[PDB]
């Protein structure tokens, strides 16, 4: 039996846009129990991060008074990100076409799915991504990320854009003299790969390099088994500087890296 998933489930008698797939953030379809798994997921993290997450993540959720205590009102939000860098959030329903978000990216809009899981989301997407989007550096690799996804489309490089975001915006590491710390999304939402990232000895951590993310493959339905190490998020934006059309014609005819493997040239940490 097929039945209907979450995505089309939370999305009944709901529109999107045919073109940009947003929509208004639907704040009548959110449940006491839907204020409440917020609560105790945002209760969890914040427990779990000190000493994990970057400083900066956590500064963020305090400069744009992410609520603790319900689902965020998303234009109460924006109040405070404009002010900071310009940048809003939009609700799509879910994952959306490729050109769309990466048009939203281009134009400092950062698409938040609006829907909660049961006791990716809004608490993933709110509380993981949301925060350093306050961080203007970050916010600048994000927009110059979006702005790389017109030419990536022309030459069919859109997956080789996406290997750098989920090694960077979803699953990057950042070196500190105070020790490792995690600014990937998926991570800082996550019940335990928080823990698994830091603290095993499984996983792969290895300098940033622009060339060997772009040709590395990752898996979804598991903890990564490579973590990609920046220095600074100043690392992140010169890395967007030069032209990416001769780097994806160089890696389009190129044997990707296993997500499990170490390149000769990985300065491994
Ligand atoms: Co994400």
């Amino acid at each position: 039996f097929v039945v209907p998933d979450i995505t089309t489930r939370k999305n009944v008698g709901l529109s999107h846009d045919a073109n940009d797939f947003t929509l208004p953030q639907p704040l009548d379809r959110y449940s006491a129990e839907d204020h409440a798994t917020w609560a105790t997921l945002y209760q969890r993290q914040c427990k779990l991060l000190p000493g994990r997450a970057c400083d900066e993540f956590l500064e963020g959720l305090e400069r744009l008074e992410v609520d603790a205590d319900r689902v965020p009102d998303f234009n109460k939000l924006n109040e405070k990100l404009m002010a900071a860098t310009g940048w809003k959030i939009v609700a799509v329903p879910g994952l959306i076409p490729d050109d769309v978000f990466f048009e939203h990216l281009a134009n400092r809009r950062f698409p938040v799915t609006w829907w909660l899981r049961e006791p990716p989301d809004v608490f993933h997407a709110l509380f993981g991504h949301v925060p350093l989007l306050i961080n203007p550096v970050f916010a600048d690799y994000l927009e110059a990320y979006g702005k790389g996804g017109v030419k990536a489309k022309a030459l069919g490089a859109l997956p080789m854009l996406a290997r750098l975001y989920w090694y960077t915006v979803e699953f990057g590491l950042i070196n500190t003299p105070a020790g490792m710390r995690i600014y990937g999304a998926g991570i800082l939402s996550s019940k335990s790969e928080s823990i698994y990232c830091l603290d095993s000895a499984s996983p792969n951590r290895v300098g940033f390099d622009l060339m060997r993310i772009m040709n590395t493959r990752y898996r979804i339905d598991t903890f990564q088994k490579t973590y990609f190490v920046i220095d600074s998020f100043k690392q992140l934006f010169d890395a967007t500087a030069p032209d990416f059309a001769p780097l994806y014609l160089q890696l389009a005819d190129a044997q990707p890296w296993g997500a499990g493997d170490i390149a000769p040239d990985d300065l491994v940490l």
